[PDB]
């Protein structure tokens, strides 16, 4: 509760330091902006006081600086692919996945299927189009089967957490040396990473293991 | 390692608390005690620097205060008990133990078998006797044993961690009323476990357990 809080902020503001200057800063950042209803949004926060809020401050500037150590050169290297293009299917039934991929095989239309039978409300009104998106964008599952296929190529029924996906890769950009857009690559997942709250939360768990601490949720 | 600690220091400072008025205190009474040496001292004691050493005394206090706590009414009585004075062979073959007895049931004379046979240095050459002692100064099993006899009588092996015990209780002294001697015994509980590096870190384990917390010593 409020002891595993102490904990969990100990572990990651010890190995991950940040200056008090650094800590200041932000503070004063809150303070200019809020003015005279500093005291007012700090108190609807949930916070105690003053020295709680900076407390706070100090956690979120050591999980930054842990989620953008978190991004390896072989994590750069793992997403160095193509922007890619596809549609989908998703459905929860494996069976009814099976005998949506049985009528695309005779010839019928993916986007009118998608629009039917689809589950995934962001594509199915756009015919299951995904539209272009980067290495890390998709589940792990749906990005590797993805990246397997052929332009025009349809999926057998791929699982992945939300249920069943049948795909259609449509479309691959060229790709520039990796030399070119790396630096972009490690930007994109340092951002994704951080704003991702069950990975901020997998790496407190996975920190804590390394420190040989067993608490509970 | 560095780590354990401040977790360990912070489940303590923050459930047994301690004002910083205290700590500075007890800080200040180091400074005037060494002088112009503080800085050495504090350096031969293996601490980074005065922020170290703060943080060390805060402990100290905090868990002198947890120790006080863990004394309980039931504790007091507990050890409302009679000064008694023993004499005991402290031998760690159980059947050598056996043996003693049946040479002691003969008439064999107690102090010169524990002259020849104690294994306990601090009493062997007064043959055996421990004089009076108050409940909690011997183990719980010895006490056990004690408190059952009959003045001159003698026991069969008692054992403890110390190995197998022959007892013979030979003084018991009168019990004040519990009114007029609980504060001695509270305070002589205070004293013998605020003495005892071993209650100490059983108290620190337990208190981490429960708060739900598991670590490696």
């Amino acid at each position: 509760d409020m002891l595993y809080e102490m904990i969990a902020q100990d572990v990651i503001t010890k190995k991950y330091k940040v200056s008090d200057d650094d800590v200041d800063k932000e503070v004063q950042k809150a303070k200019s902006q809020y003015g005279d209803q500093f005291k007012n949004v700090l108190k609807n926060n949930g916070l105690k006081d003053e020295a709680d809020f900076k407390n706070q401050i100090k956690f979120k500037l050591s999980m930054n600086k842990a989620i953008k150590q978190s991004v390896t050169e072989k994590d750069v290297k793992d997403h160095y692919k193509p922007e890619i293009k596809a549609s989908h299917i998703l459905v929860s039934d494996e069976n009814e996945a099976k005998e949506i991929k049985k009528k695309l095989d005779t010839g019928a239309s993916f986007e009118e299927l998608a629009k039917q039978e689809s589950q995934d409300l962001l594509s199915k009104e756009k015919g299951g189009d995904l539209g272009y998106f980067h290495s890390g964008a998709m589940t792990p599952e749906f990005e590797t089967a993805a990246y397997k296929l052929k332009i025009g190529q349809i999926s057998d029924p791929v699982q992945s957490p939300n249920g069943y996906h049948i795909i259609k890769l449509t479309g691959k950009k060229d790709l520039k040396p990796y030399d070119e857009v790396k630096n972009s690559i490690r930007k994109n997942l340092e951002e994704e990473r951080t704003a991702d709250p069950i990975f901020g939360k997998k790496l407190l768990q996975s920190e804590l293991k390394k420190a040989n601490i067993k608490i509970n949720d």
